[PDB]
């Protein structure tokens, strides 16, 4: 088993999928003169995105493998994003004005995945293996026109107001560098094989950036978090139509834990920048659903 010493560069598995991606994403802003207090947050959410995944594997040694991985959506989709703002300090924690704009889309998104697989079990009905590996994801969002909310000086949610159709909008980009550790098997009965992979992180970095477009305030945000933490769970189903060629379908959970970081903000309008230490926050969670085939050459 794991106790065999040979080579085989030969041994290599593609795996080719279909299937969704669904997740949401909070982009916070903090006032640190003022207790490190949440004034801002955007929520972009989205679901049933098409995706197209896949994977190579190189099963080297009976002791390790490499693998590649990747995943892109298959052309945009519209979601859906809300601003809400908390500018009574006096009452942090009711929100004082909310815009909302359905007109929102999930410009694309991607990740890729390079790893080692470092197998304590390896047989012909059941694989155990530790992980080490990167990953990397890209989102990419845009809201348009939308109604609000807004507090007036002396009221409360009193400015219910609506936007231009298609006229103020915002752009919205992240990024997600994860050096990550795992765990990662499957049992095989007859030709029928359940399987599961988890994956920890404490080492993300995340980045993104927010452009404000209107020729009135055209402002642009640019945030780093640092030492976040990310987790993820899957699980698959699958049966072998071949001796070397299995069904399968999959379910994937992850999420980014919320963190702050530094922040840097842009004013194109009066060419003012400003920077503000731990004014930023970003987290995400994503669920992919996934069914394709993996072939064994
Ligand atoms: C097999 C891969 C097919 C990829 C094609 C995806 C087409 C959907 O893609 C979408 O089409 C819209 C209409 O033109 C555009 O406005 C969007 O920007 C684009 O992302
Ligand atoms: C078989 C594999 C098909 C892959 C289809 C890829 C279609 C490219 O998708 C494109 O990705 C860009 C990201 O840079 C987006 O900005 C574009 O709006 C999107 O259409």
């Amino acid at each position: 088993s794991t106790e065999t010493l040979s080579f085989t560069p030969d041994n290599i598995n593609a795996d080719i999928s279909l299937g969704t991606l669904s997740g949401k994403t909070k982009e916070r802003v903090y006032l640190a003169e003022e207790g490190g207090r949440k004034v801002s947050q955007l929520d972009w959410k989205f679901n049933n995105a098409a995706i197209i995944k896949g994977a190579i594997n190189w099963d080297l040694m009976p002791q390790i493998s490499i693998g590649a991985a990747g995943w892109t959506t298959l052309g945009s989709r519209g979601g859906n994003m809300v601003d809400q703002d908390w500018m009574d300090s006096s009452n942090p924690g009711t929100w004082t004005d909310e815009a909302r704009h359905p007109d929102t889309q999930l410009n694309y998104a991607n990740e890729f995945d390079l790893n080692i697989k470092g197998w304590l079990l390896n047989e012909p009905n059941y694989r155990l293996g530790l992980m080490a590996g990167y990953q990397e994801s890209r989102y990419s969002f845009t809201a348009r026109g939308g109604s609000y909310i807004y507090s007036s000086e002396e009221g409360f949610r009193d400015d219910i107001g609506s936007f231009p159709n298609g006229e103020r909008a915002i752009g919205y980009k992240q990024r997600f560098k994860m050096p990550y550790i795992g765990l990662t098997g499957s049992y095989r009965y007859e030709d029928f094989e359940l399987g599961g992979t988890f994956k920890y992180s404490g080492w993300v970095e995340s980045s993104d950036n927010d452009e404000h477009y209107d020729p009135k305030g055209r402002i642009t945000y640019r945030s780093k978090v640092k030492d976040q933490n990310y987790y993820s769970v899957a699980v698959n189903a699958g049966y072998y139509v071949t001796p070397n060629a299995k069904v399968y379908v999959e379910g994937a959970w992850n999420r980014v834990t919320n963190k702050k970081g530094n922040t840097s903000l842009y004013d194109h309008n009066n060419n003012t920048s400003d920077y503000s230490k731990n004014g930023a926050g970003i987290e995400n969670y994503n669920f992919i659903t996934t069914a394709g085939l993996k072939y064994t050459f």
